[PDB]
């Protein structure tokens, strides 16, 4: 029993990094509309509270978290990425955000170290 | 001298990756022009080619490859990449490719074992 509580304290789990992404485009974004002088603020807040949360979990992960957010004009938006790590440990989260304006998409990935 | 080669073999350089990323991009993508439904292979293609290449390179890290491609019809793009790692031996590189009707952006992300 002990083993497995410690390998879900040291295991990337995609729910909690899925909140924890979730509530910071809540926080940084909201319900504004879009701005263009606004997407760099937002985009580096999110990243800013996105890896504050991440690191706060006391996991030895190397957290890299990459924000994009973009307008809503017709154009399609496809997000798509593939990588090799140790399977057993690592793990990545995509969340997709997206309102009556904009869209937002941050992945939030967590290596051992 | 040696150990000065030792490092440069084992140090994650951005130029050979931004090199390795635009091949992959120009392989991959090239003079064609944006399709919706066919960014689902560009971005695949572009993501494989770079990771097969980053392979082949057999540094000792770990390999994170995000490709995102747009349309150039006024939609706003910024990419930010704020991450947290060993800065002494991990590192990225952000590459921007553009032509007359399309965007592609991609980041690789490389973290020691």
């Amino acid at each position: 029993m002990e083993d497995y509580q410690a390998a879900e304290e040291t295991a990337f789990v995609v729910d909690e990094v899925s909140n924890i992404v979730k509530e910071a485009i809540e926080s940084a974004i909201g319900g504004n509309a879009y701005q263009h002088s606004k997407v760099n603020q937002w985009t580096t807040n999110v990243v800013e509270q996105t890896l504050s949360q991440l690191t706060k979990l006391g996991k030895p992960f190397k957290y890299i978290v990459t924000c994009v957010i973009m307008q809503k004009n017709g154009a399609g938006l496809h997000t798509a990425s593939s990588c090799f790590w140790d399977s057993s440990t690592d793990g990545s989260c995509t969340v997709r955000w997206e309102n009556k304006t904009m869209y937002c998409i941050v992945s939030a990935f967590g290596l051992s170290i």
